[PDB]
């Protein structure tokens, strides 16, 4: 009973290269990561053509990072505590600029998954 | 019997926002920890004015740096992998062009962990 991220995981780490240019500012790893079941609860697809969804999507990743700070600070995970801050002041400039495209990486990315899982040669 | 980087990580959690402003591309937290034992290791401070040396501790950097990576990529840590070779191309870049630099990054860094440590509260 895994998500996608955790059946990513899965697959032989020479994929991870092919999905390099589908994280920039607008979606970084670490947000992938943390919040993989949150990221795949989401329409992205629909709130890629949709302003008012785009923003409402985008200020709930914002909450959902900020409840991560806290487990991290809790955590004294330095490393992820610096990275997730850095990435919270680019998310912020992003709802005040173009949450839309946010929603687009997103959508591309988790596609871009599904693809390569399909892709990924297993034996039956 | 622990590095100055275990130190860090023993002080109070806020602590940390003091050093975000000493982390820029010419040095990642990534790196930082990952290899903290072996940044402690090296005279940056006398790097940070000799041209010969700082390209040698860049390249010797980068050589364990190589050395993680092949490390996380077995333990596939897909964060980790995908952080440290965009670190990696960001590095390749400051070998070319600046080596003196990082190894003025990273002298600051280390001594203002010092400043830090030294300014700590802590119990008789």
């Amino acid at each position: 009973g895994g998500s996608q991220w955790n059946q990513v995981q899965q697959l032989e780490i020479k994929f991870l290269e092919q999905v390099d240019q589908f994280y920039d500012d607008n979606f970084p790893m670490e947000i992938r990561h943390l919040l993989a079941q949150w990221i795949e609860t989401q329409d992205w697809e629909v709130a890629s053509n949709n302003e008012t969804m785009a923003t409402i999507l985008l200020q709930n990743l914002l909450i959902q990072l900020d409840e991560q700070l806290g487990r991290v600070s809790k955590e004294k995970n330095l490393l992820l505590i610096h990275n997730l801050k850095r990435i919270r002041k680019v998310l912020q400039g992003k709802f005040h600029g173009n949450p839309m495209h946010v929603a687009v990486v997103i959508s591309n990315c988790l596609r871009e998954e599904r693809r390569i899982l399909a892709a990924a040669n297993m034996p039956i």
